[PDB]
């Protein structure tokens, strides 16, 4: 495998080659002729960080996904003090979303994300993900 | 002290007093939302700050922005990282019933506006596993 200056790569490009290969056992369907967002992946948790990334090194292993921005999390129950009413406080949990056009690609991510962190120290480990579905898809422009 | 927001929110209420379903559960798990986009920036962030008022019982991210669908013609397609300058944001809720009432009563709201509001999109979406809102 190709090995950048001095013996290393950088964090995602090496986990652009550990979703390749967990992506290469399945055999799914990614596209549809409809082409439509009904799909995705909500991957939120570790640090800021490591969600940098992962979102940086999901783009470079996936060309049919599409991915938003990092942003931040709202906290669930009891939010913390802000001049804003609770349901827009923000908490420091990081989240990224990626679109997808069928609902077992984004199950199949799901799993590779899962077991790819799994295999890196803390706070990558942290980071949660859940397949997420859009009843009347996202017309992305 | 916040008009413009006060206003949607009084207009988000009316539509949302038609239907009487539950908007927690005693799980309290965020396992539902609405998925809102286009129109504006502005009229995006505007309608944020009255579901906000109108629904204590959701949670909200930030506007953000989308990235790019497919491009006709033979290439060549976006890169996924690519943002687009239409925006976003997320509602989160504990059920998928009332996840269903807010999809309805925005894209009622926003109808009776003219552009770029009544270009503002809605569905509802769900998460298989929920999201641990921390
Ligand atoms: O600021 C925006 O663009 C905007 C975004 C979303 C919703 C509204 C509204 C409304 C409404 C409020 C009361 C009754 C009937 C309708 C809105 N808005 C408010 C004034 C002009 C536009």
């Amino acid at each position: 495998s190709h090995m950048g200056q001095g013996g290393s790569n950088p964090k995602f490009e090496n986990i652009a080659e550990g979703l390749r290969a967990l992506l290469a056992r399945s055999h799914v369907e990614r596209t549809t002729d409809e082409g439509t967002w009904v799909a995705g992946v909500f991957v939120y948790g570790g640090s800021k960080t490591s969600l940098y990334n992962l979102r940086r090194g999901t783009a470079l292993a996936i060309p049919q996904c599409r991915l938003t921005p990092l942003s931040r999390l709202p906290f669930g129950m009891a939010p913390g003090p802000g001049p804003q009413p609770g349901p827009l406080r923000e908490s420091i949990v990081c989240y990224f979303m990626v679109f997808l056009q069928t609902h077992i690609f984004a199950e199949v991510l799901k799993d590779a994300i899962k077991d790819l962190v799994m295999t890196k120290p803390a706070p990558t480990c942290n980071i949660r993900v859940t397949v997420c579905s859009f009843d009347d898809g996202v017309d992305l422009p």
